[PDB]
């Protein structure tokens, strides 16, 4: 019904709403606790302050802001501000595969603007400190292990977006809430073990400005964030059409 | 339907509850971690004791006085509670200019009272250590930082409200929690950084009483939650109708 | 059309759900922070480890439970669960003044109970180291001040109630969570002035269980949670029928 | 509708989800305060850095999960998850006796494969040092102690099902929210007592590979998390028949 300009446009701000929020609140987390003592290696500051109270906080962050987003947009494009979603969502017949690379490109560039302009807001220790709340394999855990945490958390967003916002028999305006509480609640658990990307371009605007705005290169993870959420993705969008096939 | 006197009286109740709950929990947060040592300058010891935690708690404090509120008087005077929404309901024929300065001053009045009650509840700690709620650019942050924060902040605070409570198509009912969390994220990620205020009555309220109770002049931050916000809902009510144009 | 035995039971277990989670919660956040230091005397311990988040985390307690609690027993007895309530809907015609004894009596009877089997729970440190979450007023805080907050807290619960319970325009289903989340938020920002009860029940079951398992006589504070909550209650009813009319 | 076949891999699944990421963020908040210092023995680490902040977060990691489970598999198998729920259901006429141990087995499986492939994830630390969540007695907590709380709280868990998920009243769509933030409340509160189980699956999973990959053996205390559990569920469900007869 939109023009899929108007669609793109608008999948450019939702996802940068979400990493604008989402990744700043985490960057923002590092900077209040930056100088403060850990107790062992894996608390790398983020559950310094507030424990796990501060991993749902950032969840919550990410949530919320998600389901406003989803509100606002959903309308307008479906709001999937997540290439692995689409993707998902292409791998079922619920999207046209011809739509797939603009809205993910338009994903990926409000990514890398979102994290860009909250850069600008919190000064440059929000890159030098939070790393710009950049996902990335956690103290003792291994490639693998980030990438198994990965799969199964955007399993559980996929099929929770499957069951609420595409089968016909949902219940109409719960997705937007369903879905971002969803996300908070994967990142409470996930978050202290691959920083719960479940979104390639939630991941992609930090490594960017991360890069580019210190000596950072965490593009040897980013595949990480790549294959974890899109294989997460399809499973959960199979299964659940085997599950109610 | 409701005469434009009682709607005030129920703007005035709602700016009133906003400030008192959410600037209230600020002002709380401080009191109770007075003479706590922080890890560094950011952290003016909001973040102490509970990280981002203490963020989330004082951004649900001003989400669910909110979500209440609106779903007490919404049907009254539509709850604004903020004259950025009503300026930015007004910027896209949503609401008569003719009412514009009307509601603008309950809410001013409001906030200001009820920042007054509060003050009274909590003794004269809340203002010389809490400080009232008062949103100010935090350590670090520039005027021009603070500004853009908070324009994009209220740019998500109204776009969310045209698609969930001015958009015809939206799910009855969730308008009032909705809008109220999306105050909460953003004031879970912007609150270290301009306080996170998207509303220019929500500010008013604090620095008027800091300045009275205490030898506080904040007025010279003013501009900063005035123009911050009026520019973000407009430009979210614009781009809104672009969109869905 | 439920028999007033079967209601009243039916109030029993709802203030009994009340006081056993919701006042619970309170005291075992003292009980895993007994021993700790604190910055300052206002905060008491519920503070000490989790900041706001403490009192965050308190509120939701509260209000999940409450929210639970008028899901299950809503269309069974109205779940007032809370004199002021009853007295409040008593005020305006929207409760028979013949079942305001009885329901209220239920509630102090379920509030008492409850507050006694969590303390077979918890052992006895929930009662001299919790005080049970008893409700009174914090250092600092004079008899008038605790009183007005209940009040000024109580008004914001009975007048969500007005329009989100009572009012013909409410949307369906969202009153158990919505009742629920403002409680929370309530006791977020005033939980550290008076310990938010808004109801004499939820109060009266900690004092009477105190008094008998500790040598503890809180009752020259009980009024202040009698008369507060229930001039709030009343005041808000008549408020929003005078705004509605 | 859906053949008992896939309806028990939905349970499998939705269990699987549960234990993953409820138990997974009780783990992961041992693993990230590890080493840390606390007030007293009845801390044993979980409210260390984030208070009752961080039981709120277990809470809300382990209701975020069982709404997403129940809004994506609701429709598919009922998501029970939970054998006491089967059983409650199945007490009052409500879910037919034949299935009632296919399910629950099911239901095991999953929850002990979730905590496996969640320990795969974490690490060996996850088992160490977080224990995989499983739910013991706490410090000073007898064995009736944490029986009677494990009633208690799957009571108000089944009560609100039956109120919410059974009764044809039942306002649609608030069931998977509402479960799922009952049981956070909960959880807040009985968590620090006897970690809050209602479920025997959800105690069975983190058991039996805490024993398999640690020298644990936590079974003399099963019994509370199997009894516990079942008599709170089914006194729950024929109070409510009892209350709406
Ligand atoms: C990692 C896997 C990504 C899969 C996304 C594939 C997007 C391309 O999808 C293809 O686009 C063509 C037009 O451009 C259409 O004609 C094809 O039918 C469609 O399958
Ligand atoms: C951009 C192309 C990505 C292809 C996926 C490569 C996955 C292999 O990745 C490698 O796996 C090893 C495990 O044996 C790890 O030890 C290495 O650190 C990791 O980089
Ligand atoms: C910062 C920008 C604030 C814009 C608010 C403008 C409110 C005035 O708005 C004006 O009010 C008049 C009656 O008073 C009406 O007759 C005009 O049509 C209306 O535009
Ligand atoms: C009340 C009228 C407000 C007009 C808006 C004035 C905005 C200019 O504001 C000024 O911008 C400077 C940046 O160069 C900052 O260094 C100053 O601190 C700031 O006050
Ligand atoms: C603190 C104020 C409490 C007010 C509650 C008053 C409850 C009594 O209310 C009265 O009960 C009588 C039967 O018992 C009825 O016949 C009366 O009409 C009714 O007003
Ligand atoms: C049970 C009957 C209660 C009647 C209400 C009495 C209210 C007066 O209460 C008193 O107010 C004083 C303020 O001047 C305080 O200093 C006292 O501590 C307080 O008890
Ligand atoms: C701890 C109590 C557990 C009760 C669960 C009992 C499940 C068995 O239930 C029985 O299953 C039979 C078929 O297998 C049916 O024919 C019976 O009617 C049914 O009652
Ligand atoms: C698997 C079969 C379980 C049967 C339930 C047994 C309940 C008794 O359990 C016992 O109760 C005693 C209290 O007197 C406690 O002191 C013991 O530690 C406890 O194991």
């Amino acid at each position: 019904m939109v023009s899929l300009t108007k669609r793109c446009i608008a999948e450019f701000i939702g996802t940068f709403i979400l990493v604008f929020f989402g990744a700043g609140s985490a960057a923002v987390t590092l900077m209040i606790a930056s100088g403060g003592t850990s107790p062992n290696p894996f608390n790398i500051g983020i559950g310094l302050l507030g424990g796990l109270g501060d991993w749902v906080a950032i969840g919550l962050a990410f949530g919320f802001a998600i389901a406003a987003s989803i509100y606002a947009l959903g309308n307008i494009s479906g709001c999937h501000i997540n290439p692995a979603v689409t993707i998902g969502l292409w791998s079922v017949k619920k999207f046209p595969g011809r739509e797939v690379v603009p809205y993910i490109i338009a994903q990926l560039l409000g990514a890398a603007f979102g994290s860009f302009i909250f850069l600008q807001c919190a000064g440059i220790g929000a890159a030098t400190v939070g790393g710009l709340g950049a996902t990335a394999p956690f103290p003792g855990i291994s490639y693998w292990q980030a990438m198994l945490a990965e799969v199964v958390g955007t399993f559980l967003l996929m099929i929770t977006i499957m069951g609420i916002a595409v089968d016909e028999r949902a219940p109409k305006g719960f997705a937007g809430i369903i879905i971002g509480l969803t996300v908070a609640g994967i990142i409470t658990t996930l978050g202290n073990i691959s920083g719960s990307s479940l979104n390639p371009a939630r991941t992609f605007g930090p490594y960017l400005n991360d890069m580019i705005f210190a000596g950072t290169d965490l593009w040897n993870y980013y595949s990480i964030y790549v294959i974890g959420p899109i294989v997460g993705a399809v499973l959960a969008a199979l299964t659940y059409q085997y599950l109610t096939s």
